[PDB]
RNA sequence: UUGAUGUCACGGAACCUUUGUUGUCUUCGACAUGGGUA
């Protein structure tokens, strides 16, 4: 995808549990991309003391 | 812009002295990547 933003899971390396999911692709050269992040993180609770 | 009976100024070489020098093998192997799980 030309988009970072549009990336979706497309399967999970444990298909038994249904966690650890990865995002098989290939381009048109011999490149194959395993991807193992679905989640970002997120800060909160700042502290300014 | 001179002064007058007296100008060798063609009377005088910008001349003389200082090293772009010194130092460097066109060489070559370990990663890259950030979480995910609970």
């Amino acid at each position: 995808p030309n988009d970072w933003k549009t990336i979706r899971t497309n399967d999970f390396k444990n298909r038994k549990r249904k966690n650890e999911p990865v995002f098989c692709c290939e381009d048109d050269k011999g490149n194959y991309y395993t991807m193992a992040k679905y989640c970002e993180t997120f800060f909160f609770d700042l502290k300014e003391n």
